[PDB]
């Protein structure tokens, strides 16, 4: 290696509080908080969409992609950023939005089925037992009705979607950028996890030939993912793949 | 000591995802989200306040009080309930709301002053400079100004406080419950931290004479505070003073 590529060059630390980029809504939760993104600002044929917040209590994750985003200039970033899609879970403390549904189990997927599921109580919980809704069969929670709109609408090239805790970079096609990613994150890859199960926004992604890459953390403090992968959030905001 | 004091007795973990208290709303966030309550079910004299959420990046805290609320059979709660008092801040990952203000710096203080203050980047971080709004000389955040109204209507006996990451039971006054609290977190108690600081919510409360414990627990991931801290929760909710 000839030199060390350069640091990459930051909103001054003093200044990082502000968001720089006025968010647009793309809709409303169930209790009627504003749903938000932050546009791209680069033009090119690679923008696609950065994600957090599908469960609700999985803020490792999206305090470490505010924290990016708000560290980024804003000229450089070249990928729509949803900081929360499930704004009400987030203040409830809950995974399942406002209705008790998992907007994980809740995208309209070829094989979606009314009837609920169940999620882990904690990741030393030995089985999966908390019942959990899945969605009403007329109709899409706003969250997710409101997510698919915006993605038919600015065509992401790729979706990376962060969650909390199992520790892996999720793939569904032995591709590049999840490659990337989990040396970014120092996490394993794991091939093809719950890109089959109903109602999986990775289910849903795959039906529309969209690449979706997972990022699972560890179970790991917002204090700690900012200390320890800030930098690989800022370097994904500006990424090329 | 003559038997083990008995187990409290749970909502089954299959049926936690509900809450069987619906909330009350006391207002409207910044972004326009509604701000939640959950009513104490038990009459009693020393009815109080369980609070979490006032830096939106504070998660851990919403988490655990969130889990034990919905672990305990509804008529054991003693005291209202507060989830977040910051659900915009929650959505954005930030420290402060949506107009960019500490809303721990935001209280109308007899020393309250118009002049910024700065926070901490991260616990490492050897410096607080992050700068941060400390509100508008003629108008409340409205997520202060419905707390204080919602503290004016309900005249709790406390509040209880949840924050992190700094590991320690804030006390104003050397009090019993600040030192049962200690005990149930396993956390050591300081003394007058922050309790004179323009805006605090501590010394907001000093000046209405109104017991204000902060528990400021670690950096710990949700997960962790599930699994380790549950008990400490639940039984807060439940507990006399
Ligand atoms: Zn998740
Ligand atoms: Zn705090």
């Amino acid at each position: 290696v000839l030199f060390q590529g350069p640091a990459m060059s930051l909103i001054p630390r003093t200044e990082r509080a502000a968001f720089l980029i006025t968010p647009t809504s793309y809709g409303k939760s169930v209790l009627g908080a504003p749903l938000l993104y932050f546009p791209a600002q680069v033009e090119s044929n690679s923008r696609g969409l950065i994600l957090a917040g599908t469960h609700g209590d999985e803020t490792a994750s999206i305090a470490g992609l505010s924290c990016a985003l708000r560290s980024l200039p804003a000229e450089c970033l070249k990928h729509d950023v949803i900081l929360s899609m499930n704004p009400d879970a987030n203040q409830l403390g809950t995974r399942a939005n406002a209705n008790q549904v998992d907007l994980n189990r809740a995208f309209p997927t070829q094989n979606w089925t009314e009837h609920g599921t169940v999620y882990r109580w904690s990741s030393h919980t030995p089985v999966r037992d908390v019942k959990v809704k899945t969605g009403d069969k007329e109709q899409l929670e706003p969250e997710v009705d409101a997510l698919i709109s915006l993605i038919e609408l600015r065509r992401p090239k790729f979706v990376v979607s962060f969650h909390e805790p199992l520790a892996f970079v999720d793939d569904p096609a032995h591709s590049d950028l999840a490659k990337w990613l989990g040396k970014q994150f120092n996490l394993p890859i794991v091939d093809d996890v719950d890109y089959e199960t109903p109602g999986s926004f990775g289910t849903w992604c795959n039906e529309r030939q969209l690449p979706c890459i997972t990022v699972e953390l560890p179970p790991i403090s917002a204090d700690l993912t900012i200390e320890k992968h800030l930098d690989a959030f800022i370097a994904l905001l500006q990424h090329d793949p």
